[PDB]
């Protein structure tokens, strides 16, 4: 039987408009009684805690910032990865000279050096609040950074894509997110180290659980599970290293299955 259910966000437990399905969040509120569950996500810390506690009045172990966070609804945030002051130091001074629109997450909140129309578009895409900080050279080099990122046109993205993974491929991760969006974080983290330093600290054991994901990000997780779903809409190599493929996330794939696994709970 399973006991730990956990559920990635985009393209998993979200529809396309990223809205929860009824029968989905029926699905969950009846596990969440005796039961765990899992939000895995790479958006922000509140924008996941957010979800949670608009479709169920309350949060739950969460992973956040695909791995770089792990929140537990009474502890807190008991894993928090970032861009150590020093080498985010060295990135920033070295990025300034190059006159590039680069925006940071410090403890939670998305900050841009200048309000112009790159930024405005992205918090809109992505949709997050942000706040404009002249000075945020200092705040970054001296408070530590979840991570970076710079919006430019998919040429000089590219080119500078190629200049800031040579320079700092050996202390930071650096990759294009989009055409338009380049990120940088920390080294090695993932979604998969999240869920397993989360088990050893609750003391799971990779028998009771399962993962639903959709993802490239979302494979690390199912190393760390004992049943692995991949939805309809994922991509081939998540399919192939699943054990059964639902349906969509647009429709309650996650329902579909869910229904069927053997758990405890629900008595
Ligand atoms: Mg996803």
């Amino acid at each position: 039987m399973y006991r730990v259910f956990v559920f990635d966000l985009d393209g998993t437990l979200l529809n396309d408009n990223l809205e929860i399905s009824e029968k989905d969040r029926r699905n969950i509120e009846k596990l969440s009684r005796k039961c765990y569950v899992v939000f895995a996500s790479g958006r922000m810390l509140v924008s996941t805690l957010n979800v949670e506690k608009k479709y169920f009045k309350r949060t739950f172990p969460t992973i956040a910032y695909n791995g770089a966070i792990v929140y537990l609804p009474e502890e807190g945030v008991i894993l928090n990865e970032k861009i150590p002051p020093e080498v985010a130091k060295d990135i920033i001074e070295y990025i300034k000279p190059l006159n590039v629109h680069w925006q940071a997450y410090i403890d939670d909140v998305l900050y841009s050096e200048k309000d112009n129309e790159e930024i405005k578009s992205y918090a809109r895409h992505s949709n997050v609040d942000y706040r404009v900080e002249p000075n945020l050279s200092e705040l970054v080099s001296k408070m530590g950074t979840t991570k970076l990122l710079l919006i430019d046109t998919p040429e000089r993205l590219d080119e500078l894509k190629e200049i800031l993974s040579e320079r700092f491929k050996d202390v930071v991760k650096v990759f294009k997110s989009f055409p338009t969006y380049l990120e940088i974080v920390p080294k090695n983290v993932d979604k998969g180290k999240a869920l397993r330093f989360l088990r050893e600290r609750m003391n799971w054991k990779k028998e009771e659980i399962v993962v639903f994901g959709d993802n490239e990000n979302d494979l690390f997780m199912f190393e760390e599970a004992g049943l692995r779903v991949a939805m309809e809409n994922a991509i081939e190599k998540v399919k192939e290293a699943s054990d059964i493929v639902t349906l969509t996330n647009n429709d309650s794939g996650v329902s579909y299955v869910l229904e069927r696994i053997s758990t405890d709970c629900l008595d």
